[PDB]
């Protein structure tokens, strides 16, 4: 019957019928004209959801059909009837369940590979509704850049967040890690035999889940440019290249962020050199990533003009070249239209977006598990290509990354609540209310100075915490909203020892000392109303008690490492305790 929750939120979906069952052996057709990861994936999920696969056609099981457009089958065009893939962009699809068959159209392979990912997404117990779905993504390249310091994920860690990136429909996958040599301190150097194997397994499960694996270079380290010298280096560039393209590499990314040379000429001719040498002369190679050394807005501009290197370095650089930039800040609130439209119109070209959230590198004691937050919805006008940076902790970035895959995908309709719900809804199955109580109170960076980003940490508690203070300087009653503050603290206790309780061990692991935290101050919260109440009760006694309470419960939480609801639920024991309301 009804639709389930689908990341990302397809582009057309229409409920045309009261849903079927799935029949525990089907007719698959289509399956050897069809994109091959497609169909594994689909294999994949049939195995997985204990549906067989009829040797022969029709015991009248439920027929599912598979394919790409001007793919020779009758059966698909049949079963579509009305409805098609063949008008809509790269990677688009077509998906139509009726009356016992599923169609599943791409324009192209990458097309029907997500097709089969929204049916995973459609089937719950083998039940599918009727739907008759169109869709494609609005950005073209979307997706992860490795970029944070810190602990590296694991080859494990990356092996499964390609799995998630392909069932969300990311396709981008920027390699460059900073524990990586080959990428940086040893960018020359070809990979050895004793690496060739992780690297493939890589590349491998990138290409099997339609994500683009864009080998990240940072040559600045050490990199010469004149002479001789600088045409060796050159010359190692493509021996580079060549030697990773040799592994089935199609992606390639050149760093400038960290070189000392600020020379954005000799940055420019080496990207066109390559691009000319390299990119053009394979054919195959997907266009030319860059990042400028300049790549914020406020490094890049000076009083609505590009600064030296920027300006330059537009000038140079070729319109081929995607070119990555963060922003208004390093780590920042917004993108406003207007800020990519004046960086877009400097490079008279789309531009990549580098965005830095969920990343906590710089303030490694938070977690960002908020969603895609302050990005202009319009932004597709002047971007085409969006990645995240995401935190050292891979598990609980999938939060964040989930949303990402909405905003990139259906970038008109996201709306940052609903997706957060969403992706803590399908991520944390029976533990999301009280994962969704966690993470509310974890989703504003600051560090106090350059980095901010994201939605407010709680912001409905926090403006019941607001009247509150309102309310007992205005001598106003404040019986009830004390009582329902006492259940609020009490949910963010019980929530997160069920955490602690329940939480798999890959996501615990991560948030084992933040949720201790936050456990602290909503205990320290629930002392600071004992104090009010005591003082509105002229008891002394128990306000001395409280008091001391709340006290420690702040000073634990403040010496910690573990950071959490800086403004809301921290912030309140030290507005109780500078409140007086033996004076109101
Ligand atoms: C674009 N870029 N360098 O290529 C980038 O964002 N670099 C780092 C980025 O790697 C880091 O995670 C972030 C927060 O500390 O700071 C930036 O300066």
């Amino acid at each position: 019957v009804l639709v389930p929750n689908l990341n990302p939120t397809p582009e057309n979906l229409e409920v045309v019928g009261d849903g079927f069952k799935i029949t525990s052996s089907i007719n698959l057709v289509g399956e050897e004209e069809a994109d091959e990861n497609a169909v594994n994936a689909l294999r994949e999920f049939l195995t997985a959801n204990n549906i067989e696969i009829n040797s022969e056609n029709d015991p009248n099981s439920t027929t599912l059909i598979i394919g790409e457009v001007d793919d020779d089958i009758p059966e698909l065009d049949e079963a579509l009837n009305g409805t098609t893939a063949e008008n809509l962009k790269e990677e688009g699809y077509a998906l139509v369940s009726n009356d016992g068959k599923i169609a599943i159209e791409g324009k192209d392979g990458d097309g029907t590979f997500y097709g089969v990912q929204t049916f995973k997404q459609l089937v719950k117990e083998s039940n599918i509704p009727e739907v008759n779905i169109t869709d494609y993504p609005t950005v073209s390249a979307r997706g992860i850049v490795e970029g944070f310091y810190g602990t590296p994920w694991t080859h494990q860690d990356r092996l499964d967040q390609i799995k998630f990136y392909g069932e969300n429909k990311l396709n981008t996958y920027i390699y460059a890690p900073k524990d990586d040599p080959y990428h940086r301190e040893k960018w020359r150097e070809p990979y050895p035999e004793s690496e060739m194997q992780r690297m493939q397994e890589l590349i491998n499960a990138s290409a099997e889940n339609k994500v683009d694996f864009v080998f990240g270079i940072s040559p600045g380290i050490d990199i010469r440019f004149d002479g001789d010298a600088g045409e060796e280096d050159f010359n190692h560039l493509i021996t580079k290249a060549e030697s990773l393209y040799d592994m089935g590499v199609r992606s390639f990314a050149i760093y400038w962020d960290d070189i000392q040379d600020k020379s954005a000429a000799k940055h420019a001719q080496v990207l066109n050199r390559f691009n000319e040498e390299f990119v053009k002369a394979k054919g195959d190679v997907k266009p030319l990533i860059t990042v400028p050394t300049e790549y914020d807005t406020g490094a890049m501009v000076s009083n609505g003009q590009p600064r030296a290197y920027t300006r330059i370095f537009a000038e140079t650089v070729d319109p081929s070249i995607e070119v990555m930039w963060t922003g208004p800040g390093v780590v920042t609130n917004e993108i406003p239209l207007s800020d990519a439209q004046l960086i877009s119109g400097i490079y008279n070209r789309n531009m990549a977006v580098w965005w830095n959230y969920p990343v906590t590198d710089y303030f490694k004691g938070k977690l960002a598990l908020g969603p895609m937050h302050g990005l202009d919805k319009g932004l597709n006008q002047y971007v085409d290509f969006f990645t995240v940076n995401p935190m050292e902790h891979a598990e609980l970035s999938k939060i964040s990354i989930h949303t990402a895959a909405d905003y990139s995908w259906n970038m008109d309709n996201y709306d940052y609540d609903k997706a957060w719900n969403r992706a803590i809804d399908m991520l944390y199955g029976d533990l999301a209310e009280d994962m969704k109580v966690f993470a509310n109170h974890s989703t504003r960076m600051d560090n106090k100075t350059w980095a901010k980003s994201g939605r407010e940490d709680a912001p409905e508690l926090r403006a019941k915490m607001d009247e509150l203070w309102n309310k007992l300087s205005s001598k106003e009653d404040a019986s009830a909203l004390i009582e329902e503050l006492y259940g609020e603290f009490a949910r963010m206790e019980e929530a997160c020892n069920n955490l602690k309780a329940n939480l798999p061990e890959v996501a615990l692991e991560e948030c084992s000392r933040q949720l201790d935290e936050l456990i602290t101050l909503a205990q320290g919260d629930k002392a600071s109303l004992d104090m009010i109440v005591a003082q509105l009760n002229e008891d002394t006694e128990a306000y001395e008690s409280a008091k001391e309470i709340a006290q420690n419960k702040l000073n634990t939480a403040l010496s910690s490492f573990a950071v959490i609801s800086e403004k809301v639920a921290q912030s309140f024991i030290q507005e109780a305790l500078s409140f007086d309301l033996t004076l109101i």
